[PDB]
């Protein structure tokens, strides 16, 4: 139950931080 | 107590490494 939550949130924050890095770049 | 310290520090080092990567790019 919590595993998919952690996974989805992890993917979410991953794409977000990568996008931030790219934009700043 | 320590949870928000780890969180804030994580956010901090996150912004810093993203900024470094972007700048170097």
């Amino acid at each position: 139950s919590a595993r998919i939550v952690a996974g989805v949130w992890w993917f979410f924050t991953l794409i977000i931080i990568s996008s931030y890095t790219a934009n700043l770049a």
